[PDB]
Parts: structure tokens; sequence; C-alpha cells
């Protein structure tokens, strides 16, 4: 982040030609959009998004109501383009990269497949740790991997996806641990939802103060939402606006927050998903979401649908100044 | 609108690979975009904004704080491109075209520009009819010709734009009269708020029974108001999906659907402006705004900002279903 950038920034959009605060939220984007890239007039382009993939031992739990061979049939359908995250970047200028972390079953070999596949699946973060701290290490690389092949090819913007039948209740886990939460403020049908509250309450059980955030991810999260704090992680120190998805990718970001509390000047929240705990993680954040559609989906879907208002908040500060235009004030 | 088609689209996207309901409002437009077209599977790409500018003679009244000489200014600025309409335009892949109903001033022949001036803006609402009957047929007759021009260029989804020192006032009075709503619900300094109120209920109070959509606009309204009533029932003809901006475009909107019941099937409220009575006019025409980030220009921002939801919503019926995908399900 550019200080002095900032400051210019802040002049000139009190300069633009348009009523004080008349471009609402935007305007706010837009400034950190300028620290961020170090230029008073930013500017953004080609997105990617990384979606992370990776199965989950509390699927035994009896937390989802898809069948646990739903996460690798996405992945497939991912790499031919029929699932809503392929084509909302069709739409959105974002090039798409699949990272296999952890899926229960082999993969094919395929250009926007990276395979890293830590182990098949996690364990029931249930009933013991649902990695170990050396495997949540390798998935943390798995997605520094993936995120630096994005960048590599030229990402201006990027944004985590994730995919994995039961990463709800990981996130929930993950997320009321970090955030010091309960259950109930991460899990928001009856059965079910008694299922996914009490498995986040073992695995809540099982810490103790004093330990590390990816201690923790290890413990109760899931292996795509760790790759995902590497995603962000390698995007951070690249110097790269990062997008936020929903609920799983966000509590993957609040992870790497932990590990950099810098990071979180880098976050742009693409929107509000329909699950509870992500209003929790937001404010957590200090963050305001672009969009609020209602979405519930996942894949880094809500990430991608806002890259064009980040790119369109970036041109603000490329309109003309009262000065440069001849435009009277009032 | 074919209802067939939409009945259809509804059954796709119940098959989706995706869970329920899972992409929120945006299934609901892509069903009615679907429907708009007559295919399952819509297409959306180049879109449009014809942005109408014209002068008020209500600016006599003290109801703004900026000169009426930055209407035309503000034309020149979107000619020069400076302007947050033409940034906007340039992320969301929409051409930009300017129409002159009304402006006080001359402006300079430009490929992008329409040339149409009814006369160098209205007479003042509040003392009188803004305009003749003639001269509103010739404003509303000019919308449809810049707009029949951006669908002959390509727009594949087309949108209004405003531009017009005290038109906000002139879009309460229209709004006001068109809804039979009071000055206090449509209009949002103390004594500014005040004078604008009072200059709504001056101009109601000139109307009368068995006044046509089209009289009643020219006594109270604006020109640039009813040139965009006229871009929207040509694009509403073409078979377009046309998408609202804020208060000053939504009353042109109002004007047009009260001339033609069957546009309002063809509208999607862009955003939803920081303006008080846009929420009633939203609620009107039964509409709910995609976004909402607090703005408060117009110039077809919001209706632009939308438009990449808009494609993006297309391709959600470009998905797999589960069969085709071979996905098992829940
Ligand atoms: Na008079």
């Amino acid at each position: 982040m550019d200080p002095e950038v900032f400051a210019q920034a802040r002049l000139r959009m009190d300069q633009l030609t348009k009523p004080p605060r008349a471009l609402g939220y935007l305007e706010e984007v837009a400034l950190r959009l300028a620290a961020l890239q170090g230029r008073v007039k930013p500017e953004l382009g080609r997105g990617a998004v990384v979606v992370a993939a990776a199965d989950h031992g509390v699927v035994a739990e009896g937390v989802s109501a898809y069948p646990q061979e739903v996460t690798r049939q996405m992945v497939l359908n991912f790499l031919r383009g029929g699932a809503a995250i392929n084509q909302f970047a069709l739409a959105a200028d974002c090039a798409v990269y699949v990272l296999d972390v952890g899926v229960v079953g082999e993969l094919p070999d395929h250009p926007g497949l990276l395979k890293r596949k830590v182990r098949p699946g996690t364990a029931n973060l249930a009933q013991g740790p649902a990695m170990t701290p050396e495997e949540a290490e390798r998935a943390l690389l798995a997605g520094r991997e993936a995120a630096r092949r994005a960048i590599a090819e030229g990402a201006t913007l990027l944004a985590a996806g994730d995919m994995g039948i039961g990463n709800t209740t990981a996130a929930a886990a993950l997320t009321a641990a970090l955030l010091g939460l309960p259950p109930e403020a991460v899990v928001g049908g009856e059965e079910g939802l008694r299922r996914k509250r009490q498995a986040v309450a073992r695995a809540l059980a099982r810490l103790h103060p004093g330990m590390g955030p990816l201690e923790v991810a290890a413990e109760v999260g899931g292996l795509e939402l760790v790759a995902i704090a590497g995603i962000y992680l390698e995007g951070y120190e690249a110097g790269l606006p990062l997008v936020l998805d929903g609920f799983p990718v966000t509590a993957g970001a609040l992870l790497a927050w932990k590990m950099a509390p810098g990071l979180r000047d880098h976050l742009f929240a693409g929107h509000l998903s329909r699950e509870p705990g992500h209003r929790h993680q937001l404010e957590a954040l200090g963050l305001r979401p672009l969009l609020d559609l209602d979405l519930a989906l996942g894949e880094g879907t809500g990430a991608v649908l806002a890259m064009p208002l980040l790119r369109a908040a970036a041109r603000i500060l490329h309109m003309a100044t009262f000065q440069e235009a001849g435009v009277s004030r009032g």
C-alpha cells in the first residue's frame, strides 16, 4: 500500500466531475486500488480464479444432502466448462484454474488442472484432526503454486474458489475457531443442522488457547480451505488485488489473514453469500460486499461476478477533473 | 416474451449442476432473458446506453447547487470521454451515445452525438407548462431515433442515461403525476428540499382529468425524460432487454410504461439510487434492483454497471445439467 498515492488519489477524487460522494461505495474501492497498485489512476485487466477442491471426512456425519462423489464429478465439470464458475468467468474476462489438493479419486491430466492431491479427503473433523500439520503445510504450498501459475500467466486480479462436499462444516469450524465464535453463529434441514453444529462443537472442543492459525486449520479445517489461504498469500505477496467469494473461500482468507494481518488491505468482498456466517467473516475483515444477490454456490462465482465492478471502480480515477474538463463546480 | 420458453428455461434451471436456487436473484434474471429472446440458452454481447440531455427552467427555483451551464459542459465531457459513464461503459463493453434534445447552447457535430434540440431547455415547471405537447412529441421521437441507431449498430441490451441540471425535480413531478403520489414521497439543504416539493406541488396543481401521458409529461416533466421514454419504447419494440438507471431515467421509463403496458416485462432495474423516490418507482414497476452501491450520479451509470451481471445471468443457462455432466444429485 502506498500512503502518498492514496493521498494524491483522494485529492483527485474530490476534483472529479461528479457531485461529492455521488459514486458511493465505489469511490472507496477506487482509492484502495490506487494505493494498492501505487498508481493515482489504477487499472485492472484480465482476472483469474483458482478453484481449490478436496473432500471431507465429515460427510460421514451426514452434514450434506449430496454424495461425496459430487466433488470429483464437479471438478470434471469444471475442466469441461459446464459449471457456473466457467460461465461467469467467460462473462467476466477471468481465467479459470483448478487445484486438486484432496479429492477422493484419480483425476486425468488436463491443461487447466493442477494435481497436488495431499490425501484422499480429510479425516472426519468431528472425530479427530482433519489432517496433520505436515499435510496442512503441503496444501498451503499447493495453493501458492496454483496462484503463482495464475499470476505468471498475467492475472491482474485474483480470486479463490472452493469445491468440496461438506466444506461448509469445515468452513464453519475454522471460522468459529479463528474468530472465537460459537457453532450457532457459523452454522445456519433441522436434523442436518443438528449434525453440522454438533460436528463443529466437537471439533472446537479439541482446540485450546495459544494455537497457531495453521495448527487450528489442520485440526478442524479442510485441505482446500488451507490451499485457498495459500492462494491469497501468494497473491498478496505478488501485490495483487484479491477478491473474496463465499463462506468457505472467506474462511480460507481468514486463515491467510491471521497469518499475515496486512493481507486484509488487499481484500475486496465480491458478494454477501446467503450463508449466515458469511456476514460475521466480512465484519471481522471490515469489508463491505460489492454484490448482494442471495448467492449460495461457491466455486468462486461471487468473486468472479464482482470483477467487472472492480474494473469499473478503478476507472473512476480516469475521469476528468472539473479543471481538466472545464466543468463548473457548485 | 415467450411463455413456453420461460417455462422450458425454468425447467433447465432446476436441472443445472448446482443446488436449487444457489444462484439467487440471477436465476430469475436468466429466465426473463430467455423468455425475451425466445431461446432457452440466451446470449448477450455488446450493450449500449443512450444518454439524453436537456436543461430545465425549474433551476430558477434554486433546486440545484450546480449552475445550469453544467449540463452542456457535461455533454462535452461525455464526448471527450471524461465522465463516469464513459469509464463504466469501457469496463462493461457498452457503446455510449449522447442525445441533445434541449441543452442550452450549441454543440459541435460529433459521431457519438445526435443533435435534436427541441428548444433551449424547458420553461419553469413550477410556474407553468414545461413544454408544449408538440415539443414533447419531438423529444420522444428523438429518443426513438437515438435508440434505433444504437440497435442498428449492434446493441444487444439497451440502457438510458440522463444529464440535466435540475432534472430530479422534473423527475419527481413526472413520477408523482403518473403514479398519483404526493411531493413528500418523491422528493429527496432543507430549504432546497422545501422549494423542490413546492415546485412539484405547483406542477401537479396544473393537471386535470382527461390528459394523455404525453400531455402530462409536457406539463410537468423534462425534455430528456420524454426522450428517455422514447429510447425505451424503441428498445421494447426491438425486443431487447432494457436496463434502468436512476431516478430521472426511471421516471422516463414510467412514462414509456404508461404508453405501453407490456414494456414492463422487458425492464431490468440496474441499481437502487440514493434518491428517495427511486424505490417508489421500482416498487410501482415491481422490479428488484440488481446493485445497491449508494450511487447518486445518473448518466446511466448504474444501468451500465449492471450489464455484466445481465450477461453472467444469461450464461447460467449455458451450464451443464446433472444429466449432461454426469453429476449425482441430492
Ligand atoms: Na406562470
